[PDB]
């Protein structure tokens, strides 16, 4: 049974300006979708130092990045802390505000990742996203939203199961299927993401003849 819910005024409108903008260096979202996994993977690693079968729900600390061309879709999945539904319908933090502000004073796009609200630097380069996630001790949701307006979250019931962990599924803007290519993927890793301390894996697919 799907929960429909509104964003906040703020979130709407950022979405509407990030996914209007001409900002010439769009590949930043990917930065800023591996800096929150790598903040989810640091913070369920911690959390196992008092007690380490928090781990267990998914024993290994990855991030993976998976192009789905057939359906236009970059995934993005990381085994770290994962979100709560309430983390889900409520949001995290007011990081948007400040954002928005921000801009109005000539702040560059590329700075989002200061005011915690990274993640919709994806409709840079997407018009629709599924959040899959699932945290321990709460079920497996799917969160889904364009750009504005509501968002939706539902109990998964349906998809592989993650174990623990996080996959965002962003339905690419058709400018901007670059971002299914293996070496544009790779060297825009190599350039921003360079020092992240988790691994991180990219999947090539050889699709069926
Ligand atoms: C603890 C996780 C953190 C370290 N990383 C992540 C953070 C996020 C993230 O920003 N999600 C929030 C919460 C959800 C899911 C996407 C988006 C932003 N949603 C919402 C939800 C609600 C609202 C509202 O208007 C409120 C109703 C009024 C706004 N937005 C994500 C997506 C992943 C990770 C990660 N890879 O693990």
């Amino acid at each position: 049974k799907v929960e429909t819910h509104e964003f906040t005024a703020e979130i709407s409108q950022l979405m509407s300006l990030i996914i209007n903008t001409v900002y010439s260096n769009k590949e930043i979202f990917l930065r800023e979708l591996i800096s929150n996994a790598s903040d989810a993977l640091d913070k369920i690693r911690y959390q196992a130092l008092s007690d380490p079968s928090q781990l267990e729900s998914e024993p290994e600390l990855f991030i993976r990045i998976i192009p789905q061309k057939d359906q236009k879709v970059l995934e993005i999945r990381d085994s770290g802390i994962g979100m709560t539904k309430a983390d889900l319908v409520n949001n995290l933090g007011s990081g948007t505000k400040s954002f928005m502000e921000a801009l109005s004073a000539g702040a560059d796009v590329s700075m989002i990742g200061q005011f915690g609200v990274g993640f919709y630097s994806l409709f840079l380069v997407a018009d629709h996203v599924q959040v899959i996630s699932k945290h321990n001790d709460d079920e497996q949701y799917v969160w889904e939203s364009n750009a504005g307006g509501k968002f939706t979250v539902t109990l998964d019931e349906t998809n592989e199961r993650l174990g623990r962990g996080t996959m965002l599924r962003l339905f690419l803007k058709e400018d901007q299927l670059e971002y299914l290519e293996e070496k544009r993927i790779k060297e825009v890793v190599k350039k921003h993401s360079e020092f992240v301390a988790y691994p991180i894996q990219l999947v090539v697919t050889k699709e069926v003849e």
